[PDB]
């Protein structure tokens, strides 16, 4: 399948090259696979989500988001126009509030939830978990996102926006866990990507269009918008029967396209998110 004049990242991650417009993806496109995003919640009436997205859990007085990041971040997951993976479903976990803020507590508690709710779900494709989040060290958060990953689950992690070594930061510096630095429609690191050894693979994150509340769109910048991308990207490749959750990390480094991007510091992967689709 191919959608025309696609957001740049979509392009970027089925192609060779940068600077082409369409994204090119098998047609199952995530079908029988589940994504949560564990996030500020996601608008589920966005008329972009067609009526797979739906809040399971929430830690605070309402479900709805009432910020954007967790709807836009679900959208670059599995929104028609601006999702990696068009027929996933996508399952909203609240552990932001509003503002974007939450304790670690919350945090640990909604991946905990997960890691259970997913029995709850019908997911035979398998499940992922994207988490746009993160501060500090913790090992307690670290820990909980190791749980989630063991349970089954793809855990894909945003290596934070400090430009600065993700090992000082959580759930990032997990090691079990997929942790995704942002790069540019250029193909350069993004200018606040965190890097280091505990990087996984890269994916586009600069300049990202997705949906946001009020049902409308937005283009936004971070390590948060490139680990949607990666997130997606494992629950097509799962729906393809080519990957596992324990495996799928692993399997997106294996097949990323290898030394294409810029101002990677010594040390860190040079390695960008390709779905490697052939039509």
């Amino acid at each position: 399948a191919a959608q025309t004049n696609a957001p740049w990242g979509l392009a970027r991650i089925s192609s060779t090259s940068p600077g082409t417009s369409t994204y090119y993806y098998d047609e199952s496109a995530g079908q029988g696979s589940c994504v949560y995003v564990i996030d500020t919640g996601i608008e589920a009436s966005h008329p972009e989500f067609e009526g797979r997205a739906q809040m399971v859990k929430t830690y605070y007085y309402s479900s709805r988001d009432g910020n954007g990041h967790g709807t836009h971040c679900a959208g670059t997951v599995g929104s028609r126009t601006y999702g990696v993976a068009k027929k996933t479903q996508l399952f909203g976990v609240k552990v932001l509030d509003d503002n974007g803020s939450g304790q670690y507590s919350t945090i640990i508690a909604g991946m905990d939830f997960v890691a259970s709710d997913k029995n709850n779900r019908n997911c035979p494709k398998g499940v992922v978990a994207s988490l746009s989040l993160g501060g500090g060290y913790s090992s307690s958060v670290n820990s909980a996102a190791a749980r989630l990953q063991s349970s089954g689950v793809m855990v894909a992690v945003a290596a934070g926006n400090n430009n600065a070594d993700a090992r000082n930061y959580s759930p990032a510096s997990e090691p079990s866990v997929c942790t995704v630095g942002a790069s540019d429609r250029y193909d350069r690191r993004s200018s606040f990507s965190n890097y280091g050894s505990v990087l996984d693979i890269f994916g586009p994150g600069t300049d990202i269009l997705s949906t946001w509340i009020g049902g409308s769109t937005r283009s936004i910048s971070g390590t948060s918008m490139a680990t949607p991308h990666v997130a997606g990207l494992a629950a097509y490749l799962m729906t393809l029967g080519k990957t596992t959750a324990a495996s799928a990390c692993r399997y997106i480094a294996d097949t990323a396209n290898k030394g294409d991007l810029s101002n990677i510091p010594f040390g860190t992967v040079n390695l960008l998110a390709y779905n490697n689709y052939q039509a």
